[PDB]
């Protein structure tokens, strides 16, 4: 890769990376490393990061069962969990994708 993986490409050059709960509000140049700032409320960023804006918690959708088991926060996706009297049939990691009654 052009850059490592705690720096982003661009244009020819690499810039560091912002951490988890900020995002990238201007680029690097010679005179001045990336700018970051935190990431707008209902979004996130989990890893180092080179976005120009964070990443929308997901919704947990009643229609499939679901409410919220953790809420989203500036460095972690929503987690989706079940219903009361509810199970989960499908996973993505920490969250539930749907659930099933019983």
């Amino acid at each position: 890769p052009q850059c490592k993986e705690e720096e982003y490409p661009v244009g020819t050059e690499c810039c560091p990376k912002c951490s988890p709960g900020y995002r990238v509000k201007q680029a690097c140049g010679e005179l001045t490393g990336t700018v970051c700032v935190p990431c707008a409320p209902r979004t996130f960023s989990a890893h180092l990061n080179g976005l120009s804006k964070c990443l929308p918690c997901r919704p947990c959708d009643p229609a499939m069962g679901l409410v919220i088991r953790r809420d989203c926060s500036s460095t972690e996706n929503t987690e989706c969990g079940c219903d009361q009297g509810h199970f989960c049939v499908s996973e993505k990691g920490d969250d539930c994708v749907e659930c099933q009654p019983h």
